[PDB]
């Protein structure tokens, strides 16, 4: 079984977010579990630094000019990439310029991606084709279009990492990216009278999984399909559409190994975690004290995270004795509304505004509490590293963050299955709530290290979650 991964991003060369994560770690789990996996990437600057060994496999012309597909290696796994300078060879995001604007030619960068994914079915590589071509958020949306114009000479999995970013483009577009103009169509990849690359993966794709199973349910749902329900509804009723809950990769983020901590920790040891927090506090200019809970953030500023919530339960929490050190970048709003507080209340409140990778592992090791108050949450995986490093996840109940983290309510303490805070509605009062249960907890020490130990009980394997794609991938 041959599949081929067609994405935009992959942990350690590319990051913008989770994605990368699960680019990075799924292949390796999937060869492990006995399918042969490779990867597909646009040949950005820091993705081709990172292939030393990459080889010419073709030259080919394209609606988007001309490619050089190479082929090399990284961390094991075989790894292709789409050199195309004219369309890749510039730093930073895959998406957007530096003042935050998407690329005015992403239609024809990423409609080529999806282009190469389905050409690789065909035998573009002379030497390896896939028997399925696996498809990961808009960016490779097309992939599955492009097969099915060709008569499915592959079968296809289209997953959801994120069901808020459609690929939206102009309809005129149609006569840019060779695909039959007969698909555009609501039965096709039109969508409120554009093109959607979201649109043409879920519609084409032999097979849709989510990156969760209950976001696999909520995505059937208007709240969280942005009117795209009705074909969710549609697959799901086809059993067309799964959820496979993502892993955690161990090599990178495990406080037992850890090289980027102070001081490494198990469950067993969790005294050694406290050096963690108190060069934590120094570093970000907190008052550096034990008996005080420190909260902390590493997230994209987006609207999605529920950020705003927490700057409105600040005073809250702050009042309640808390620290909060926080990590991250996107929203000005959110990033000037941050910098506010930290001025406001120093000592109390550590901001940095950036992308700093090593710095979110540091923050992971000496933080008490991880707040995810996500409105929507197709998986998450920074609740997962709380859970692994023992800091106690604080979450709004959905996607994700609903499968994965148990409350500390009263059954699930006697079940000995709590291990963190949830609360439910999108709004401070409801996160407040959650936060002065976490300075309850806070005040049971013994309680508190029960729930630290269950958290860290918790296991999120990529082979496990390699073997339901497998299950899938022989099913189609
Ligand atoms: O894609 C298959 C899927 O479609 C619906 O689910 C969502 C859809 O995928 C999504 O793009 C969006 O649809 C909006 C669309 O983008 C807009 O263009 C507009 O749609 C209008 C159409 O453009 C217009 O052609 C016409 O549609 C008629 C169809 O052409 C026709 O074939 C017929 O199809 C219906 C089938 O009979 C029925 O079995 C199927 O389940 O539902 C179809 C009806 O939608 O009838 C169509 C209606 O006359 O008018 C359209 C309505 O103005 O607005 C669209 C809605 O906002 O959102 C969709 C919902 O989330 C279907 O719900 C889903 O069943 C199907 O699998
Ligand atoms: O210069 C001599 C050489 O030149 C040309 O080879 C080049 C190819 O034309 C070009 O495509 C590229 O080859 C890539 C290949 O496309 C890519 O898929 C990958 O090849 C993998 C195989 O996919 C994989 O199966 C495995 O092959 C095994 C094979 O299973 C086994 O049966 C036995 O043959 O051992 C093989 C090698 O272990 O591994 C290979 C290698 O990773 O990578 C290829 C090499 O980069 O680049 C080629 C060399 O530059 C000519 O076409 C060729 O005939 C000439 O001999
Ligand atoms: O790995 C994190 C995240 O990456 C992917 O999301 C990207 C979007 O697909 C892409 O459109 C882009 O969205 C941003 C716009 O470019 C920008 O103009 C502005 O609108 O902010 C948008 C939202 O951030 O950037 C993100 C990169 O984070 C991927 O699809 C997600 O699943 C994934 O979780
Ligand atoms: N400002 C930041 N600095 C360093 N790492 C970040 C930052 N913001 C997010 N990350 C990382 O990006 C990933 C986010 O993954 P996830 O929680 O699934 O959310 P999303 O995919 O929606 O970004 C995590 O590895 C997280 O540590
Ligand atoms: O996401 C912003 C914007 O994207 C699209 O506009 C494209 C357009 O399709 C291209 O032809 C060209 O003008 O560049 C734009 C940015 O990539 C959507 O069409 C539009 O609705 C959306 O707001
Ligand atoms: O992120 S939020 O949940 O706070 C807001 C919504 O996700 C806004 N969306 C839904 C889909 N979009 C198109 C507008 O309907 C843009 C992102
Ligand atoms: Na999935
Ligand atoms: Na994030």
């Amino acid at each position: 079984m041959q599949v081929l991964h067609v994405c935009s991003e992959m942990f350690p060369l590319l990051k913008t977010g989770g994605l990368a994560d699960v680019i990075g770690a799924l292949p390796a789990a999937q060869i492990a579990d006995g399918v042969d996996a490779r990867v597909l990437l646009p040949a950005f600057p820091d993705i081709r630094r990172g292939v030393t060994d990459a080889q010419v496999v073709s030259r080919r012309d394209t609606f988007a000019g001309h490619i050089t597909l190479l082929f090399g290696h990284y961390n094991g796994v075989g790894i292709y990439l789409i050199d195309a300078p004219h369309l890749y060879d510039r730093p930073g995001s895959p998406y957007h310029d530096t003042n935050l604007f998407a690329y005015t030619d992403n239609v024809l960068r990423f409609a080529l991606l999806g282009w190469v994914g389905a050409e690789m079915a065909s035998g573009l590589d002379p030497f390896w084709r896939p028997d399925v071509v696996h498809a990961h958020d808009w960016h490779a949306g097309l992939a599955p279009a492009y097969l099915a114009a060709r008569g499915r000479p592959a079968k296809s999995v289209f997953t959801v990492h994120n069901l808020a970013y459609q690929g939206m483009f102009y309809a005129h577009h149609m006569n840019d990216i060779q695909l039959p103009w007969s698909f555009f169509n609501i039965h096709g990849l039109e969508f409120n009278g554009q093109i959607s690359f979201l649109k043409a993966g879920l519609y084409y794709a032999d097979h849709i999984t989510a990156v969760s199973p209950t976001y696999a349910r909520e995505i059937t749902e208007p709240q969280f399909a942005y009117g795209m329900e009705g074909l969710l509804q549609q697959r799901h009723r086809e059993g067309r559409l799964s959820g496979v809950l993502n892993g955690v990769d161990e090599k990178i983020w495990s406080p037992e190994t850890d090289l980027l901590l102070a001081s490494r920790y198990t469950r067993d040891t969790l005294e050694d975690k406290a050096e963690n927090k108190r060069q934590l506090q120094i570093a970000m200019g907190l008052k550096v004290d034990d008996k005080v809970p420190l909260f902390a953030v590493v997230s994209r500023l987006t609207s999605q995270k529920g950020l705003d919530l927490v700057l409105e339960a600040l005073p809250g929490l702050l009042e309640q004795g808390g620290q909060l050190a926080l990590l991250g970048a996107g929203d000005p709003v959110l990033q000037e509304g941050f910098l506010a507080a930290a001025a406001e209340y120093p000592g109390q409140v550590g901001v940095q505004i950036g992308y700093h990778e090593a710095f979110s592992h540091r923050i992971m090791g000496g933080a008490d509490v991880i707040l995810v108050p996500s409105r929507f949450a197709p998986c998450g995986l920074t609740q997962l590293y709380g859970l692994k490093y023992g800091t106690l996840p604080l979450v709004r109940r959905t996607g994700g963050l609903a499968d994965t983290v148990s409350d500390c309510s009263l059954e699930n303490l006697a079940d000995g299955v709590a291990s963190g805070f949830v609360f439910e509605d999108s709004n401070a009062w409801s996160l407040l709530r959650a936060i002065r249960r976490a300075f309850v907890l806070w005040s049971r020490p013994s309680l508190w290290r029960f729930v630290q130990r269950q958290a860290m009980a918790m296991d999120f394997s990529w082979q496990v979650a390699a073997k339901s794609y497998r299950e899938l991938y022989y099913r189609l």
